[PDB]
């Protein structure tokens, strides 16, 4: 049972972006990259950009901040009703996040009274609820810590009702997050990537920011320390998986288990993924040269909640 790998061809978008992760296509079809960086001395020193296309020049919309506690943004989804991002940021929770720049910390605490942990990776469901992993600690002012080794990571689900509910915890280091809908557009899997241990979790959505029935959905090859991070769907419900600790894209079935088939790099670790609407296109975000690149995929991508958009005819 040797995985086929294809090699397409990869196009550079831009470059220079130390951290490069979460990105995301805006209901305008512009181009969103968070980078997760700090500075020499360890100051954190977060920024989200938005990235010309057709020319890969950058700009600077927002370096994320409060009480003078830099942001580390690191995942990214755009709202329907609104063009705005929800942004998972590992020293300030759960962003929103304007095109505009400005910005509104949404939660210092959770449903429950705790202090709000540092998020990575988010993923709105069909019905609007946002699906977050929280792999960091305890929110700024408390100090940055990472359970890359200890499991105190948490997943959250931000429901359209304005809660901040942890629906699970004791994960070492989420990563990656996805949310698989019937045909009929029904939440009905919650897809968790747990970093460093190189598995997949699935979880049976009951109904807002009800999950259960927890499993081990599917493994990540690779003999490296870290396993997935970013992932998305294809329009058949193929699940797309940045494997960090190598130089693939792994790609799942529905039923998971094994990749099926992986995508070559020509880079090691890959960070983040993104579809353009309406296209075959990937982004891919990597650490290796803090870079974005693009390829062609099989097939379109599984629409993104912001463009699940409808207007009555009238
Ligand atoms: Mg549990
Ligand atoms: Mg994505």
């Amino acid at each position: 049972m040797e995985i086929p790998v294809i090699e397409p061809l990869f196009t550079k978008v831009t470059e220079d972006i130390p951290g490069a992760a979460g990105c995301v296509f805006d209901k305008n079809g512009d181009f969103y990259i968070v980078a997760p960086a700090v500075e020499v001395n360890g100051k954190p020193a977060g920024e989200i950009l938005r990235i010309d296309l057709k020319t890969g020049k950058k700009t600077v919309i927002c370096k994320p901040e409060v009480n003078g506690y830099g942001g580390i943004p690191a995942g990214c989804q755009c709202d329907r009703d609104a063009n705005q991002l929800f942004v998972a940021d590992m020293r300030l929770g759960l962003l929103v996040v304007q095109t505009d720049g400005t910005f509104e910390e949404i939660a210092k605490k959770d449903s429950e009274g705790r202090r709000m942990q540092g998020c990575a990776g988010c993923a709105f469901d069909y019905e609007g609820n946002l699906w977050i992993t929280a792999p960091a600690g305890e929110v700024a002012p408390a100090d940055f810590t990472i359970s890359l080794q200890e499991k105190f990571g948490s997943i959250y689900c931000f429901t359209t009702d304005g809660q901040m509910i942890q629906v699970d915890t004791a994960f070492q280091a989420p990563a990656g997050i996805a949310v698989r809908h019937m045909n009929d557009g029904r939440p009905y899997q919650l897809i968790v990537a747990e970093q460093p241990t190189k598995k997949l979790w699935s979880y049976d959505i009951k109904g807002p920011a009800k999950i259960e029935n927890k499993k081990v959905w599917g493994h990540i090859p690779g003999t490296h320390k870290l396993g997935a991070a970013g992932m998305d769907f294809d329009e058949d419900n193929n699940l797309l998986v940045a494997n960090f600790g190598s130089s693939h894209i792994e790609v799942f079935g529905p039923d998971g288990g094994q990749p099926k088939m992986r995508i070559r790099c020509p880079f090691e670790k890959p960070c983040a993924l993104h579809f353009k609407p309406q296209t075959k296109t990937i982004f891919v975000t990597e650490l290796e040269n803090n870079a974005v690149w693009k390829f062609e995929w099989q097939r379109n991508g599984k629409k993104q909640y912001c463009e699940t958009l409808k207007f009555g005819i009238f």
